[PDB]
């Protein structure tokens, strides 16, 4: 014979994996990767955030000093872990805003407390309760001072702290609403008390309103706990005719990425940046499916459980070129040749025109990869109480969020996988075309990936053609006669 | 030496559509379709949704009992819709937070309401007034009790009342200001009452404010209404001395997709999921413009009234010439084909395998542009009667900038979409010719037109095989390569 | 000698910009223009908005009618901006919802006052205090009424002031806390006072806490500032028993497009649409990096500091075609002609093409440039003070907004310029095409861009092929006798 078979090609696999592109909802491709992380280890590793475990204690018993958080004292935290089994074992309270205060210490990172030498002359302090022990005795919130009568006496207060320092101080005072006149009477001796908190440019009054409320632990007794922000150059100012539950001092409050966190799973020895409370997950894919919730440089949440990134081209299923179908036994490239001569036939990657492809999948790989971490603080997303307007908007905002992310992922992954390939599809025609500029006059387009080579062309013949090297000079004469003959 | 010619082209119409694209803000394509959902029937349809058409009463008017709402007693809807004609015809009230307390209801979907026995002895129960008229009497809302004085004496009730059930229940009770002393201590002897309603995690205490406040419906008085949520377990205890509306019972609070939408729209028979002010509207297009407050499952509402999508290819308006020239409106019968000029005189034939080509793909995106589309969450409020600050500042911004990403998707999705359609159909047209040339082998020559010159003779049957793909070249190839190549 | 070169290609540059696409990082383009605005002239122009210097004044001291704010009075603004130097000078005062106070305000955009009528008979009205001076006279807020006894007697006031205008009317009041008993009685017969401002659907009580608060400019007794809106149709109706501070009118609420702005830049005589604190910036590009608070028709908030849109072709730095280089050489053109022939060598640009790709690229910068401004009114984006659940809120949707805005930016520059890369190469291959079209069996395609035209081949026909008249058939035979012998 004097010609000889020449044929360009793509590799192919037989486990193919289905994307989604522009056009179809799935198509075939030799390979892919996943970018919605969708599972957890299960656990939240202590590196490389300070975790802080409350264990049996919410933040605000251990920010208030209930007995069994005392080893929470001046303790500081990245993540505060609040576990549901969580209890109070002090004097039955409740927190107007209570969210508010649970968020801005959270926030803060510290609980970090300076006692002040406040002027309680007049008046018995560190009053306690059978309800809240410590140890073997009657005591109360490390943090607050219980002040009542002494000598049957309590004189209006009217005590004063200022802020010379350069930091913001935090107090946290209360107001006592006992049960009984009785009990009001016996502790401030009036039958009713006032308190009167302020600064420069602030002012907080409440009434203690006695009666019998529902029993909470021994005790139908209530303490309301409030908060107060001095500014540095501002001055606490208290003004009680009975019922205050006075601060021992101030809170440090700092300005820091820390946060709190509700979940039951175990705290591990690992190291890993994003935490959810269904435990820490890896943040090397750009989206996750585990818990809107989350702590660190993490993926963005989004309603899909699976998304595919097209790493590889369409898989596809005499000798025969790319027009028909792709080889699965080529193993060693994603483009090559085969051909058929006097020496038989033979099999060869291009090696460069697969580097280049693989350079753009793994250049769109680094893009969509590193674009990736939101990394800043975040609302409440659980709601345990029914609040109206203000959860509504918390809500909806969120719902929004993941709505817009969960379509920015699907238009992403799509635009991606059409342009992969788009791309792999072009390396196979350049290197066609590459190939039909080489052999000019000396061979014809046979219109299956495949040219007629017009010439002898033995197997170092056909390496020079995949060589670049291959003259047409040498064989223009032989291949125009052969072509051309009638 | 004869020779003929095939000309490979695609079609145009007389009627093209301006689309936008990624660069043109107008190219003309065959066909496109609407993308924006503009207009509504006007008419709210009464399925698959539970509508409730409030008609004269507002929500909380329902909820409390007034006379001409009796007959919302018990009921739950999918969607109240409260209308701009209604009317309060009973003691004038006040409710502090009241869109909140209307926002719950309308969310729990539901009026049911369970009656209580609750120990009010030592005072009198079922207060009445003449600006709450039912029937012929005196009357008062259904479901508020108006305690008083008892034989001249208003002990302090201490009333408990334990929720051992397992769901939640809602309270709603309320505060009388008197408008005079007299009236004050004729109804609670002293002249001053408290009212506290606690729970073990809640306390409200409420002072009456004795007082003439502006005539409303011939009163000065006024009753304050509160509410409170009593959880499993949990116990309400009610102390007061005196100004007490007291309640009935508790409704049941609900957690589901019911809501609430202030709409003049009259209610339809007919089926439609997505609901807004203007009327129901369908959410076959992915986008709509009819209102940004809706209900159901419903298009994302954007700022644009239209966006085209393109679903064809490029409008292009003795020999034969092909596709690089001018596109065909004489081709009716396919998308690409094929002109033919040999010696048996002039033909045409629509190529039916790349039109499908070309179909399948268009109507593929039409699919994925329209799969992923309807909002399947609960709405705040987007409409505000009274300026109020903070709160209200922050909804309007969150939907102002909700509108404004989506309304950006939308356009570069749709300008996307259209420069892919335009690709891909101009793709298939170099892929026939393509197609062709290959076939032709050396028996013919590019004009550089769309068309090839057939250097053989070439009748009707042979271009038919051409466009079959059975042309066989080397049958014609000496004849060819002798008309080809003479000097 | 009796044959001819003819090479397409396209320009380059010395100096070309590096841009983003899908696929890589960094790709070199011969020209890209900037789509994030990231300087300020530093000052604050004063057309075509009409802009308020606060000066020593905060809003809401020119709306009470501090002295020193006087020339205030009645004032309108699209923006009002407020100095970091302002004080006050006047009677203590503390409004417990300050921030929503200070927002309507400022969105009504006018202090217009309207003085009204209202029966005081019973008191003494006008009263003043020497913390406020109004030249050298003791005095008040110029807008409130501080009444008290007359003749040693403070009746129990009743007074009304119905609404029966077509607009809303804003009314601010207050009430008087002093510091001591001795004030109490002396001002106001009882020892303690009560207000009640109620409308047909409102109603709004307050208690005086009288008491020592800090030290403020001479005094510790304090004001608290409080308002009531009342609709057309509506009735005011305040009731009172001491320590009332009284309105003398309403201010007209309007709705518009006003705002309030904390800056300390100069104001300026200039023009510019989009105002932040740094200054006007100028609003051409679609995206801004210089401050997230913004008044006016402004460019979108983005993290980038930069973002390159491509605006040419990639840049590529005997005669050779593209598929080697580009033309360093070529500067009338994007695309043009190199040609080697019997009358020497020459160069020429393709008219046609180049403006083809040029259109493109003007059509896309219409697009990407004119779809741009966010018009309409912007929530608090700073906060001097911590606060917990709705400022988290505020931030929140703050962030998630600018992270969905800065990643569309991101997309939307990586595929534009993919596209404008695609467009400019589609366009060389488009003119090799059409060239080789024209040339039918009189060239043969070298494979570097460059086609051996087998005829000679003067400067008119060089000129015919570039014109696209070139006539095969005048050269065929003498072509097919040089290509085709043996
Ligand atoms: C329910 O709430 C009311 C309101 O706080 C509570 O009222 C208190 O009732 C006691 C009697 O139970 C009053 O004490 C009496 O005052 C007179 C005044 O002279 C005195 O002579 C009597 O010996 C007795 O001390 C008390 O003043 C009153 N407190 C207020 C602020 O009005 C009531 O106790 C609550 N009941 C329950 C069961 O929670
Ligand atoms: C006003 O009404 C409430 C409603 O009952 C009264 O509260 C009740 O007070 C008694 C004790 O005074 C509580 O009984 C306790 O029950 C536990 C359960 O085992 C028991 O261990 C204690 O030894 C004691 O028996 C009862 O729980 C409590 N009810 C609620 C709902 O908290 C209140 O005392 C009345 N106050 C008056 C009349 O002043
Ligand atoms: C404005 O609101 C005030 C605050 O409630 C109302 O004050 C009430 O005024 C009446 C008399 O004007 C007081 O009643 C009198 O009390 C004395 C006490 O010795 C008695 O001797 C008289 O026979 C008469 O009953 C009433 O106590 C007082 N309210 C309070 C809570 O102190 C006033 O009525 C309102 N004025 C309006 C709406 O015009
Ligand atoms: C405190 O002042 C208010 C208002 O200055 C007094 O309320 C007024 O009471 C009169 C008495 O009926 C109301 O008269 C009504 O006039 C309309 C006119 O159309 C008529 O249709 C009614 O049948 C009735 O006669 C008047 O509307 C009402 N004003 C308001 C704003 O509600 C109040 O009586 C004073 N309180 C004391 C204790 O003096
Ligand atoms: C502004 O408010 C004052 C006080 O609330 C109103 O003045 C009061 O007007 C009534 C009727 O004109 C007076 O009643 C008269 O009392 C005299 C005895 O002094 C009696 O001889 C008459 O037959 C009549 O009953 C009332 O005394 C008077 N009170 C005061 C303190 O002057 C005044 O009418 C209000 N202004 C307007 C425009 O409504
Ligand atoms: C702290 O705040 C309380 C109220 O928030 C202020 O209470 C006031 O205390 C004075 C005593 O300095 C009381 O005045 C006295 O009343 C007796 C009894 O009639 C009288 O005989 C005396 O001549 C003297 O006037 C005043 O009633 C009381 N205020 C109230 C509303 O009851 C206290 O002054 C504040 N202390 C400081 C240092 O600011
Ligand atoms: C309740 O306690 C407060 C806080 O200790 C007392 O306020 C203080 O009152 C004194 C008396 O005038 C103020 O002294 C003044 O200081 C200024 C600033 O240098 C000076 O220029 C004056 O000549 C005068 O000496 C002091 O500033 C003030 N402190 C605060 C924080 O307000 C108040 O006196 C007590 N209440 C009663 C009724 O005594
Ligand atoms: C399928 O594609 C993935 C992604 O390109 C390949 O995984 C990468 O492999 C290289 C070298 O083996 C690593 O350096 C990358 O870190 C890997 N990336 C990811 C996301 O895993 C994978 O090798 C390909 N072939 C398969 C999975 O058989
Ligand atoms: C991570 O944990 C959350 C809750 O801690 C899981 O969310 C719940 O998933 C169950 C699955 O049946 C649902 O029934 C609940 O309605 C979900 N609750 C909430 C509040 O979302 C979540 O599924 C976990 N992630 C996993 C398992 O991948
Ligand atoms: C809604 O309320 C209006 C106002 O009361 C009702 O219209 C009145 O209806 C009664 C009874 O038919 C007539 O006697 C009155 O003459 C009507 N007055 C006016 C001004 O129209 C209306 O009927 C109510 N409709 C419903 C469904 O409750
Ligand atoms: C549907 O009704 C709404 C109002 O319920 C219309 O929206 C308002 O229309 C008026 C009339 O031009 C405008 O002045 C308002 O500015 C519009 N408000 C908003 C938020 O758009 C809306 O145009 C109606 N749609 C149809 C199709 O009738
Ligand atoms: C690089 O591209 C920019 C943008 O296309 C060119 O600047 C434009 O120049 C025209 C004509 O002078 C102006 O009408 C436009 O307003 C300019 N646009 C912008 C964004 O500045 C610039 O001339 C180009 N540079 C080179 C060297 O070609
Ligand atoms: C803003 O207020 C400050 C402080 O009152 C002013 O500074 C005073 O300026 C005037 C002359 O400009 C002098 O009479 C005073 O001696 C300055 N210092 C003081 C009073 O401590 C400033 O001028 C005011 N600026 C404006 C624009 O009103
Ligand atoms: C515009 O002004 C803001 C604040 O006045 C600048 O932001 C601050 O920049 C400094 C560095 O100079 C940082 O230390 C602060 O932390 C920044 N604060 C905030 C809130 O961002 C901003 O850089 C200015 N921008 C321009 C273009 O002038
Ligand atoms: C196909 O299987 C081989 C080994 O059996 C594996 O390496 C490859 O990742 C698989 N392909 C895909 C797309 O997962
Ligand atoms: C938590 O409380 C339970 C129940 O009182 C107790 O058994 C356990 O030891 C506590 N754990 C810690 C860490 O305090
Ligand atoms: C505390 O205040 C009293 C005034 O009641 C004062 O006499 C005393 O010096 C102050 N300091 C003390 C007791 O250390
Ligand atoms: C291909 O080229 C190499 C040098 O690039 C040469 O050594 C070899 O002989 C050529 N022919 C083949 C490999 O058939
Ligand atoms: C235009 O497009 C729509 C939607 O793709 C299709 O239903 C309609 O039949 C098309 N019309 C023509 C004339 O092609
Ligand atoms: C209601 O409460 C009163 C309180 O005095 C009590 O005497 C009475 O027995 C109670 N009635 C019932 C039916 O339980
Ligand atoms: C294709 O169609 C033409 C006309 O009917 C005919 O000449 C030819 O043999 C057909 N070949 C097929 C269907 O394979
Ligand atoms: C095109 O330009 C060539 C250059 O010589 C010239 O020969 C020819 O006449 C021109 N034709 C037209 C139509 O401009």
């Amino acid at each position: 014979n004097s010609t000889a078979t020449l044929c360009l090609g793509h590799h192919a696999v037989p486990n193919g994996t289905l994307v989604k592109t522009i056009t179809n909802d799935q198509i075939e491709v030799t390979n892919a990767t996943e970018l919605v992380q969708s599972s957890s280890t299960g656990r939240i590793c202590d590196s490389p955030h300070r975790i802080l475990d409350g264990k049996n204690c919410t933040l605000i018993d251990a920010l208030l000093g209930d007995p069994h958080c005392d080893g929470f004292q001046n303790e500081k935290w990245d993540l505060f872990v609040e576990r549901s089994k969580a209890f109070s074992n002090c004097y039955p309270y409740d927190v107007p805003d209570y969210a508010s205060l649970r968020s801005l210490v959270a926030s803060s990172g510290t609980l970090e407390f300076i006692n002040e030498g406040f002027n309680w002359t007049g008046v018995t302090q560190s009053g306690g309760s059978y309800t809240c022990k410590r140890g073997s005795n009657n005591s109360f919130f490390s943090r607050l001072n219980w002040l009542y009568e002494s000598e049957s006496k309590y004189p209006v207060l009217n005590v004063t702290m200022p802020n010379n320092g350069k930091f913001d101080k935090l107090y946290i005072w209360g107001i006592h609403h006992p049960s009984t006149d009785k009990e009001q009477t016996n502790l401030y001796i009036r039958a009713s008390g006032r308190v009167t908190v302020s600064t420069k440019r602030s002012q907080q009054t409440v009434i203690p309103n006695i009666g019998s409320r529902p029993w909470v632990r021994g005790l139908s007794s209530r303490i309301s706990i409030y908060w107060t922000i001095v500014k540095p150059g501002d001055i606490l100012l208290i003004n009680s005719t009975g019922n205050l539950i006075a601060p021992r001092g101030y809170f440090k409050i700092r300005t820091g990425k820390s946060s709190i966190m509700r979940s039951d799973a175990p705290i591990g020895t690992c190291s890993s940046e994003c935490i959810t409370p269904n435990g820490s997950i890896p943040n090397d894919k750009p989206f996750q499916n585990v818990n809107k919730i989350t702590y660190g440089a993490c993926p963005r949440y989004v309603k899909q459980n699976t998304l595919k990134l097209a790493t590889g081209m369409r898989n596809v299923p005499a000798i025969a070129g790319f027009i028909e179908n792709g080889w699965e036994g080529m193993v060693d490239g994603w483009y090559g040749f085969r051909h058929q001569n006097s020496e038989g036939t033979g099999q060869a990657a291009d090696l460069k025109s697969t580097q280049a492809a693989i350079d753009q999948i793994n250049g769109k790989l680094n893009r969509v990869i590193e674009k990736t971490n939101e990394k800043f603080h975040q609302i409440e997303k659980e709601f345990s109480e029914v609040e109206g307007r203000i959860q509504d908007l918390e809500k909806y905002v969120e719902d929004t969020k993941i709505d817009l992310w969960s379509y920015n992922a699907e238009l992403l992954v799509a635009l991606e996988n059409q342009h992969t390939i788009d791309l792999t599809d072009s390396e196979m025609n350049k290197l066609f075309e590459k190939t039909r500029k080489q052999l000019r006059e000396n061979a014809e387009d046979m219109g299956n990936g495949c040219f007629k080579i017009y010439h002898k062309c033995d197997n170092a013949c056909i390496g020079s053609i995949r060589n670049g090297t291959y003259d047409h000079d040498v064989y223009r004469d032989e291949a125009l006669n052969n072509r051309f003959q009638i």
